[PDB]
C-alpha cells in the first residue's frame, strides 16, 4: 500500500515536524500524515490555524487499524478504511468530526 505519495503523508515525519511544517504552510485544516509503529497505520497531521493562546493549530490524527473486510483504519472509532487515502480521502471529502476533516492535506 504505503502513502508516502498524499499530499498530506508524510513518513520519516515525527509528530513535532509535521506541526512545524503544517504551521508554515497556513491553511485551514491542513492534513498530514506520518506511519507509525503501531498495528501499522499512519499518522495524521491536520492543523488549522487557530487558538488565540497558541496558533496556528496543529492536530496529529492517527489512523487505526481493524482488521475489518475490507476496513481496518480509522481515527475515531468513526471510520475504518482499507488504507489511509480512502481513510483520509473520507476525512479530505466528506468530513470527519476532526480539527475539520482532512481539509488540506499538508506535505512539510
Amino acid at each position: 500500500n504505503n502513502l508516502e505519495t498524499y499530499e498530506w503523508y508524510n513518513k520519516s515525519i515525527s509528530r513535532d515536524k509535521a506541526e512545524k511544517l503544517l504551521l508554515d504552510t497556513g491553511k485551514e485544516g491542513a492534513f498530514m500524515v506520518r506511519d507509525s509503529r503501531t498495528p501499522g497505520t499512519y499518522t495524521v497531521s491536520v492543523f488549522t490555524k487557530a487558538i488565540i493562546s497558541e496558533n496556528p493549530c496543529i492536530k496529529h490524527y492517527h489512523i487505526k487499524e481493524t482488521n475489518d473486510s475490507p476496513k481496518r483504519y480509522y481515527v475515531a472509532e468513526k471510520y475504518v478504511f482499507d488504507s489511509i487515502p480512502l481513510l483520509i480521502q473520507y476525512h479530505q471529502y466528506n468530513g470527519g468530526g476532526l480539527v475539520t476533516r482532512l481539509r488540506y492535506p499538508v506535505c512539510g
